[PDB]
């Protein structure tokens, strides 16, 4: 539907049925993103962390 | 606005006016993602399929 | 929450507190995408512009 999150990848992996296909998944611990697709997930390619200006 | 989908890329290509710029596009057949932008689309870089745990 | 936008990267960089972590950020001028994460942003890897069919 939109975007949800999990503490980490393993939490995401065990809750495949709680996420509808085509939804974005944020991993709080690693600040990474995955997408729930048919029969699994796919990792979104993200760049290096851009620190917030002072 | 958010996220929509098409069966495949060609269906997406012929419906450019049905998707507002800045929207995410899921291709059901290839489980790929595109983003509708100014004057076209851009393919989102996704990783290999991560199979669901047994 | 979902998706928002800025004219360009610099406008985005000065408004870090206007975007909640886990939100997608579209840059109108460069038609690029970033994601607001913990302590900053991360650039989404996008492909070359796919022109709209005539």
């Amino acid at each position: 539907n939109l975007v949800t999150a999990f503490s980490n990848m393993d939490d995401m992996l065990q809750k495949a049925h709680l996420v509808i296909e085509g939804t974005f998944i944020y991993l709080r611990d690693s600040t990474e993103f995955f997408i729930r697709v048919r029969d699994g997930w796919k990792k979104l390619q993200l760049g290096e962390l851009i620190p917030i200006p002072a």
